[PDB]
RNA sequence: UCUUA
């Protein structure tokens, strides 16, 4: 274990294709709740791209290889969910919602 | 593609 990189205490999963004007918390986080609980989640709307941590690496390999075969289409824009080669570890600089209400949002689909 | 324009 932990042979490919260090994922285990402390994660980073990268998510990429994020339309600025169209990247919203709620969303990429709609894509990580339902495979698994997200702890903490960074949208960075001048990359045009996120940061997204879940509560187990299971899950973000998981979303890996689902998204890869079936990516999650944003504007038309295929995401695009990776493991980071560069950090280890997401800590939120600029604080969120309760992530747990966007548990709700996904049941919800379409405001429910 | 890699900390919030």
């Amino acid at each position: 274990g932990a042979m490919a990189q260090r994922k285990g205490a402390g994660r980073v999963v990268h998510i990429c294709n994020l339309p600025e004007g169209s990247c919203t918390e709620n969303d990429v986080i709609n894509l990580g709740l339902p495979f698994g609980k997200v702890t903490n989640y960074i949208l960075m709307k001048s990359t045009n791209q996120a940061f997204l941590e879940m509560a187990y690496t299971e899950a973000a390999q998981a979303m890996v290889q689902y998204y890869q075969e079936k990516p999650a289409i944003i504007n038309g824009e295929k995401l695009l969910i990776r493991m980071s080669t560069r950090y280890k570890e997401l800590q939120l600089k600029k604080p969120g919602k309760n992530v747990a209400a966007i548990i709700q949002d996904i049941h919800s689909q379409r405001e429910r």
